[PDB]
């Protein structure tokens, strides 16, 4: 039961229960991307720390989500967690292609919500998508676009060299 | 006179006014919510200071509308102020009861004009209303009825213990 | 491929990756109890932030069994997260008896690779798995037996009442 | 004589001893690798510094388990300490391959120790052997796997580049 529910329909609730699974699965896909780059025979561990602090963040964004449900009134369902879609993520440029493609297809989600809660004349998931997810998310794919721009750059010189370098001198240690 | 007024409509001049009138009545409410509690036959202080906590935040809320209003270029216009719906509160889920009733009816006022901001195509309504209105109102609401479902599990109880749980284990000092 | 791999069974391999699905599933089951229990018609910030913390725990706990995996030269591989077992979570005794028998199937989980560690002679396993898994068990569990005679006890006495007592001076704030 | 001895089998103590043999063995090793790395016309001086703190490490090792020798009241016995097996180490893969070989042949010594102290039940060689030795050897495995795979990496680029590169922004300085 909910004594606080205002203008909050159905069709929001579950679209925002269906995001939560997506991000969930993104940061299950990260945490797999991250350990693969942290194997003895990739070792390039500035991506494994790009991909893991991406995990995090995914899941924080679930929470968000989660937190804006309670609030609103709505009832949060869990939903299985499907696995990620590799079990190896080839080179450096396959693995940032692979999480552009992810970010991509949660941003359209994202846009679709926003959609949908201007169609609901929901005005609350105005400020709660605004700045935390879609600005978020437009300046992470920007991050994103910039690092494959590099990488392949790179490898465009040399493969080996270029992933080393890519990880030494652009990534966080 | 205004030298600045630009697309602001008359329709949300007005409802920006009405808006402060509701504001300020509940704050209003608040007051004599708060010193219905500070009775020596009702002496819950937490209660007391809860709901003065509310009046100053809707006066608040009053003063920003105010502030907006003179920004846009439109004009204040003050009316009465009519009292509250009560001069004794009843119980503590009573007035919790009643405290959400009332911060339903703002809610439902902030939507409105929102709506009419978007009807008017006048986005600095967007931005005006999102944070310190549409989303306090929904962290409010969320926290008033969390409030409610603590109060009426312990009355379920034991009335005048879980009345007096409530407001020392719950409610600020 | 790995230039690292020694004593390491196929074996254990793949029960450390099934060891990671369990603590990660766990992980799951408990954001779910903790987002019951900030359900507006429940109510019980300290349930809600104790479940929360122990998600973080588990993922944890799956995040260092995929760096051992990775240091010993296995491979990491994922599976589906199952959804958890309950959309709804109950009473908070409810709550801790579910969390108890959760525990006690990752507690079993880790005895069973405890002894094929024994049985595969590899001695790496007991240093990794005696510390951070089987006594972290051990206290975790007695910590939730103790909480689940407290509420017991409460309960016992007055359901609404004993709740409330045990959310407001056990759990933490 | 010893006072002291108990549960300490011959063979453990005579284990101990050869142990003692091959850490100080591999230290003598490292500090050779250490050398040649500074050899004017090699120059390397990262890799310099990386071996000399391995030859240190493994001399520390050799003194923890003369102090637990000791300690069980068993008697240290020395031996030649052989020279290593080559008087110049070739190119930076060539040297961490030997130096991969060289731990897993400590790790292989340190793995039947620990098989011996459960076939004497000698528990006290699980306290002693399970963080300091077998957790610290996987972790300097895994280090020298990664290692080798960057190095490999950048000599599969360009061997003189590569070899210059991995030095000056993988080794420590």
């Amino acid at each position: 039961s909910s004594q606080i529910r205002q203008n909050y329909s159905t069709e929001v609730e579950a679209a925002v229960n269906r995001l939560v699974n997506l991000y969930l699965r993104a940061s299950y896909t990260y945490l797999s991307l991250g350990f693969y780059f942290d194997r003895d025979d990739v070792a390039l561990e500035g991506v494994c720390h790009f991909f893991r602090e991406l995990a995090e963040e995914k899941r924080e964004g679930a929470e968000r989500l989660l937190k804006m449900q309670n609030q609103r009134g709505g009832r949060a369902l869990f939903q299985d967690l499907q696995k990620p879609s590799q079990d190896e993520w080839g080179t450096t440029p396959d693995a940032m292609k692979a999480a552009i493609v992810l970010e991509k297809s949660l941003n359209q989600a994202l846009l679709d919500l926003a959609a949908l809660g201007s169609a609901q004349a929901d005005p609350h998931l105005c400020d709660f998508l605004e700045s935390h997810f879609l600005d978020e998310e437009v300046k992470l794919i920007k991050k994103m676009g910039d690092h494959l721009t590099n990488i392949q750059r790179l490898v465009g010189s040399q493969a080996g060299l270029g992933e080393y370098l890519f990880e030494r001198l652009t990534l966080k240690h």
